[PDB]
């Protein structure tokens, strides 16, 4: 009948989320907004959109737990790990868990939940790591300078690469 696409990617350019559960670090608006703004680096540069749901199935689940939380890919408490998300597909396909053993911020202080997300979210749609240091997914976190983040090209690039 008809064919996979040659990448792991979204068939969809309509995408819904879910936040499951909160980390204690920040209050619910501060996550929602770092997780808003998060989407917002991915669908100023694509054709995506993403509609946040507040129960159900979305496409994109996103939880904070600790040590093992439901998959192969145990937490390790504090330090290490930050988080890590599936590729595009069914089921935990697009989900994305954050160590709830790191300090998540708004501000320059423990780790970013911002920065982290839109790493994460890239995963979510299909961005493995890039060997560039300056990309966003670069495995490695950095904490930023300017006050408007610009996702850096190689990212640009790369989502581009999968829809335009
Ligand atoms: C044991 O070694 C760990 C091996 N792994 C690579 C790192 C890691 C991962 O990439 N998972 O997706 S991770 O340390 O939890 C991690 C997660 C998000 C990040 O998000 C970023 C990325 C770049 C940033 O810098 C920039 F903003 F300047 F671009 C900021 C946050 C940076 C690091 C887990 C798996
Ligand atoms: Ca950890
Ligand atoms: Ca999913
Ligand atoms: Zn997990
Ligand atoms: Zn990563």
């Amino acid at each position: 009948y008809n064919v996979f696409p040659r990448t792991l990617k979204w068939s969809k350019m309509n995408l819904t989320y879910r936040i499951v559960n909160y980390t204690p670090d920040m209050t619910h608006s501060e996550v929602e907004k770092a997780f808003k703004k998060a989407f917002k680096v991915w669908s100023d540069v694509t054709p995506l959109n993403f509609t946040r749901l507040h129960d159900g199935i979305a496409d994109i689940m996103i939880s904070f737990g600790i040590k093992e939380h439901g998959d192969f890919y145990p937490f390790d408490g504090p330090s290490g790990l930050l988080a890590h998300a599936f590729p595009p597909g069914p089921n935990y396909g697009g989900d994305a868990h954050f160590d709830d053993d790191e300090t998540w911020t708004s501000s320059s202080k423990g780790y970013n939940l911002f920065l982290v997300a839109a790493h994460e979210f890239g995963h979510s749609l299909g961005l493995d790591h890039s060997k560039d240091p300056g990309a966003l997914m670069f495995p490695i976190y950095t904490y930023t300078g300017k006050s408007h983040f610009m996702l850096p090209d190689d990212d640009v690039q790369g989502i581009q690469s999968l829809y335009g």
